[PDB]
């Protein structure tokens, strides 16, 4: 691996450059869908392949990231090998079903946003089905 | 009003909300190609395919934030028609080569980090060539 990260401001400058570079990815491909509707093909193009720009910013931070000893951004796991990765997956999904999207549905019933609501409480259903399916890819890994 | 959800906690949950489902797409797919080196296909398949899960999610939450009348949650600056959407990531990318990778740069170099410090340089670069080619596309939505 490489020099120990813990404890540095680089560390952190790494997690904070990991989260925009996640968010422009998804950004640019939901523009680019503006730009198919309205028959701009060719920034649409553009737009995709400024996002996999994006995509290697991104996968170029999680590799300094697990190179100098860190955790995954979203969740504060290590990721080192593949069942870590798994178990990291894991912990984001169950604090996703299990706290996040619950409390936003209720927030937003109380806001007078129901059907807001109602796609918050089916993304918790459906995190929570994302959690046992990797519990299920953990399990057989162990095995 | 669904339509203005400005000021209201359900506004700043959309936010959290698109930035954890845009992470765990980037973080699925990356664990998805360890998984292909290794040999589990099914895990590789698995992971892309809840990968794509949590891009609808993502979507689903811009949807929302959208129609209610708020702002890109990364810029802070209205995304509602194509040419605001280029104005945002014009404003994103910006501050990212003009400010942040440089200043991530300094730090990593001052803390004896070399090969970080150098890899935010080269995506300074990457950004200000991003930010020139989203000038372009909206100089040519403009009439260019
Ligand atoms: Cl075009
Ligand atoms: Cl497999
Ligand atoms: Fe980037
Ligand atoms: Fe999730
Ligand atoms: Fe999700
Ligand atoms: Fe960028
Ligand atoms: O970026
Ligand atoms: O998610």
């Amino acid at each position: 691996a490489m020099k120990d990260l813990k404890g540095t401001k680089t560390a952190e400058n790494l997690k904070q450059g990991f989260i925009g570079e996640s968010m422009a990815n998804r950004r640019y491909l939901y523009f680019a869908k503006r730009a198919d509707e309205e028959g701009y093909p060719e920034i649409a193009g553009l737009l995709r392949s400024i996002a996999e720009g994006e995509t290697a910013h991104a996968f170029g931070h999680l590799d300094f990231i697990r190179q100098g000893g860190l955790t995954d951004p979203a969740t504060d796991k290590p990721i080192g090998t593949l069942e870590q990765m798994i178990e990291s997956a894991i912990a984001g999904e169950t604090y996703e079903w299990t706290q996040m999207y619950p409390g936003f549905a209720k927030v937003a019933r109380e806001e007078g946003f129901p059907e807001v609501a109602e796609w918050f409480e089916t993304l918790a259903r459906a995190e929570k089905s994302h959690a046992e399916k990797f519990q299920n890819v953990l399990k057989q890994l162990k095995g």
